[PDB]
């Protein structure tokens, strides 16, 4: 259990096997390290249906900040 990027990691490798040291640049997800639109959401998608969550279109605009990601998954998995 290392944060959100746990999930992270498992969700980016899974999908498309990149460079995370670019992914937790504590600003954007798909806004800073440039990688892919769909990509991030695709990633994303898995992250939250693994985590049985209620999450759509909050994931997205909540996950490309190390912030909002943390407190996305605290706030709604607890283990």
């Amino acid at each position: 259990l290392k944060s959100t990027f746990d999930d992270i990691k498992k969700i980016i490798s899974k999908q498309l096997s990149v460079e995370e040291d670019k992914i937790q640049m504590n600003s954007n997800f798909t806004k800073d390290l440039g990688a892919d639109s769909l990509d991030l959401v695709e990633l994303i998608m898995a992250l939250e249906e693994k985590f049985n969550v209620t999450i759509s279109d909050q994931d997205a605009l909540k996950i490309n900040t190390v912030q909002d990601a943390i407190d996305y998954i605290e706030k709604n998995n607890k283990q």
